[PDB]
């Protein structure tokens, strides 16, 4: 079953750019599942029920989705697996237009967090993210997404034989300006004052097309990246890697999501099973869609109220954090594979391979979360390795937990690389732990 | 009677090598002095009564312990102490076992906070911590503490004559593993995937004779470290010096928890009074044991909505918050003493001497919280000092709060020193704290 | 019957810190087993006997002892062993005296051989050494022996947390000041001229007590040292190392000095068997008590001239040196062995291994003493080792010699290691050489 996954992954990684294609994604797939949104600004304190299965989202970036066991009540423990589903890429700036300069037109955008590396040169770039339109029918603010689907971008290299390098100094703001077109002329969008006006004129009248509008007028503003347009892909002569961009993490993510869609509920359940998806992990995760936010904590606290007012009982601290004791998080983000050609930064026997399985990081993980998931891996049919050189929900819930992550060549590289079944023993592991974490804590004391 | 807490002080430190065993330590005498332990997965809500004395437990690594007043009612304040029980040291890898090398036999290891210094080199190692044990009859997952009472490891320096130093670069991967043996037969324990084959297979052995077992397969996982075997000890010519490692924290630990031990309960106290001692502060201390995290404060609420129940009183924030502000919260971690031979270091009027008092710490503290503990020291027969070159639960509760601490000579050395009256003096001063915050506080307005 | 001299060994190493304890420890068992006393005052010429055995002493710090075979005649050879028993140490100054410093009372000392390095700091320091007193009953000048047996200095390191190391720049005179006491008093013994008056005055009197005496005016004037206060131990998983300092040379000293002890005496003896024990080898080893000065030479030529006196045989050269013609020096001081984390240091082939045997050290060592030795270790039964990277009273006597070392690992340390049963195997060899010299001499042309 694990390469059963392998292109269900590629898929994903092709079709869904941005983070706002991410949980667009998601959204679709829980719904066709049967999972049932719950939205914020709405009281749910009625509507939670045994064997139900319910997502919420913050900013259209980021996404929590569980299954209550039949068996739930309230007390039980949380099997919680929580992974970041940014990327290292490139927005454009609110103003994105330039001055077209010997017969290029250029675009301004600001590196994210820290994206553009030497890896970004060279690469067709397309542009990506949703756009915040003024709907013609309702006057309703809305939010839509778009993507264009062949290069619109790059950021070019200079010869090697004018002395500089062909990256130069490397400086982002100077050097790193990406080239969108051609205007030689020289051998306008919008009532002036828009937001239209402040963007490239053909980029609008694009955007305009592919989502059916005419009025420049109509667009309010938007967030749009540019991303690598080369498709995910298997390689390597026996096709045991897969190359894409963007892994770092949503790769983790992909798995823990797969992961509970296909996970058990059996009549004995007693526990919820949840998969938290966050944005902005490489900014520190802390803005209110991150991982060190309210979002995950208050989520759980709406449940777990939900649930006593449906069983009369109190809700407060310690019927919370009776819930938390019993509870395990799972925190996954991607780990540095053995490099072949960096054999300095190898440590033996902490250095995990290719097409093995999941790796247990280790510096959150410690002996008691370490026999926990090796426990399940042994039940799952899984292998776990070691890797050394938002973890830290733990803190903000005192819950036990765990680093965990799939082994990754290039990390914050434009394209990276694992082994081509790598996600689909990603979402083995996962499964296992939400499938068996009630019954591993019950061998405990 | 500072004096009086020189050699129980003395025997702590010797006898206590690893945060697991101050857990320990602490939670004996507790239960010796007739407190009772609040586990979390149970509902207290039930349980709590003034004069009622209590502790709780997280990860067998934190501990908090607390009285409750006789005079007691819900919206009374807490007047508490954190501290950090963790201290740096060397930390087992995952895989301990190493190649046997010019006929040594040596230890993977890891340093923990940063830990091995200069310092490190040429001291006489010994192994101790926790084992995670399949217990045979049962079938369940348990915890067992372990310590070999002699010397097993060793970082040798190069001698001199070699033109490099005696510490060489320095370089923590390379050039201090330690030597935990010689084998030299160029002149194995266990199933080949269990968790015992990853280790040296002596050290298996040994450790399992010291917990009475025979099969290797029963070890599922241990949390091991190195420290120095060395006894803490009085020092000088009048022996008014205590030389120990690991101070970093466990001498203003210790000290706040032998002054709840010897605190007042006056029919009288109408506050609570509370200890909390903490792990992994040298890391930054949030994951789940850590003063950054859940621990604390949900504890807290726990015991007011305990105590909201018994007098039918609504729980909620204002029940909470009431307290807090009328609670303070000391915040205790070692100071820097005056150091004689660095006196570029040494600000004056700031630089706290050894056996005289507590080192009020300024940059927390501020003109209010410094009136407060100079006026509880002006009660107690304390002196306090200046210092200046987890505090935040402050923040976390919005609790009035300082920064306070025993000075000391050579922070995170393997071996550190302070005065002998030094544990004693804190003690006094801590006590004084507990015991007269009600009073002070309504000396204010 | 090496490790029948792993326990002796340490307990000598824990109880003579100083050269002085050293030769006061060899000189009772020499006594102990018979030897006789040789003033160098008084003339020998009459009183040397075949079978007889005697020692020499030198300031205290130097002895030489020897047995005589039965069989022995004028012009018979000699097989000696020398080597050091002074060991890097830090002496009190002639002013000892420093000013009380932010509390502290500190104490001038000087590095007797660039002793003072990384291993110095935040060691458990006691005090020991001779010294000259003044004896009340009888008015002469004579010379005690002392030791505190509790750590009375210490040498601080400064916390990392101020930006400099912990070490500092690592100057000796203005950073490395020890730390012997506490003097808060700002919140002397003996008449002013006296010796008394410029030490410590609790040194002073912490002295006067060990010796009995009461008047400050009776010490005219000490010879004292810091040492490290840790006992000498074994360690390592089975205990196959020893720790403990001032291992350079006091090991292969003292195996030399059990070997004359348990050495053969033959009534086929012809040869005098010889230990000659120096001072100041890391100095250079010439000044009275040194190894490049008088004191084997002019000791030997007095033994050879008593026994021509007894024989009515001329004493002069060529009396002496056919005696020299026939002797071997066996020059002993430690090596290193090989070192696992700095390999780039040890010589392949050349680098010796714990617990084996003796190095044979190679650059006075040659084919010709190599053969002798290699010889004499298979009639021993013990292994001889190489070693690649004041053995010149070869050049003073025209003697065929060797230097020969027990390897060990941190050379110059303040705390070294060895193997556990290294001093055994020294022992071993050492004996092997004194008995079978003079065969060994008799198979060659
Ligand atoms: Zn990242
Ligand atoms: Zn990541
Ligand atoms: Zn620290
Ligand atoms: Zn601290
Ligand atoms: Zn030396
Ligand atoms: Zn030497």
């Amino acid at each position: 079953r694990p390469e059963h996954f392998t292109q269900p992954y590629l898929d994903f990684m092709t079709h869904n750019p941005t983070v706002f294609h991410v949980v667009d994604y998601c959204k679709q797939k829980l719904l066709k599942a049967g999972y049932v949104e719950l939205p914020a600004r709405d009281s749910w304190t009625g509507k939670l029920v045994p064997g139900g299965k319910y997502f919420t989202t913050r900013n259209g970036s980021s996404i929590i989705a569980f299954t209550v066991g039949q068996a739930y009540k309230p007390g039980n423990g949380i099997a919680m697996i929580a992974g970041h589903i940014d990327a290292l890429t490139a927005r454009l700036k609110p103003t994105s237009v330039k001055p077209t300069k010997e017969g290029y037109v250029q675009l301004g955008v600001a590196q994210y967090a820290g994206a553009l590396n030497e890896t970004w040169w060279d690469r067709d770039l397309s542009v990506g993210g949703r756009v915040i339109v003024k709907d013609p029918k309702t006057g309703k603010t809305t939010v839509k997404l778009v993507k264009v689907d062949w290069p619109v971008a790059r950021i070019p290299t200079l010869a090697p034989h004018f002395g500089i390098g062909m990256t130069g100094h490397g400086n982002r703001e100077t050097e790193m300006v990406p080239v969108i077109g051609i205007d030689n002329s020289d051998l306008p969008v919008g009532k002036p004052g828009s937001f239209a006006s402040t963007q490239p004129p053909k980029l609008v009248k694009l955007i305009l097309s592919q989502l059916g509008l005419s009025d420049p007028d109509s667009i309010l503003n938007w967030e749009l990246e540019l991303f690598d347009a080369q498709p995910a892909t298997v390689g390597g002569l026996d096709k045991e890697f897969i190359f894409a961009g963007r892994i770092d993490d949503k790769l983790c993510s992909w798995a823990a999501f797969m992961a509970l869609l296909h996970a058990k509920r059996a009549p004995t359940d007693g526990v919820i099973k949840l998969v938290a998806l966050f944005d902005d992990e490489e900014i520190g995760s802390l803005l209110r869609q991150g991982a060190r936010g309210n979002f995950l904590p208050i989520t759980i606290e709406r449940i777990l109220e939900s649930f006593c007012s449906s069983n009369s009982v109190p809700f407060g601290p310690g019927i919370l954090g009776q819930t938390y004791a019993r509870s395990f998080l799972v925190s996954s983000d991607v780990t540095h594979a053995a490099h072949p050609n960096f054999t300095q930064t190898n440590l033996p026997g902490h250095s995990p391979r290719l097409n093995v399985g999941v790796a247990l990081c280790v510096d959150t993980t410690d002996s008691v979360s370490m026999a926990i998931l090796d426990r399940i891996a042994e039940l799952s049919g899984c292998v776990n390795q070691r890797h050394m050189i938002g973890p830290m929900l733990s803190a903000a819930m005192g819950v036990k937990a765990a680093d965990v992550g799939i082994p990754q060549l290039s990390m914050h590289s434009i394209r990276a690389m694992t082994g081509s079944l790598d996600p689909g023993l990603g979402v083995k592991f996962y499964k296992g732990f939400l499938d068996f974490w009630e019954e591993v804590d019950l061998e405990w004391s």
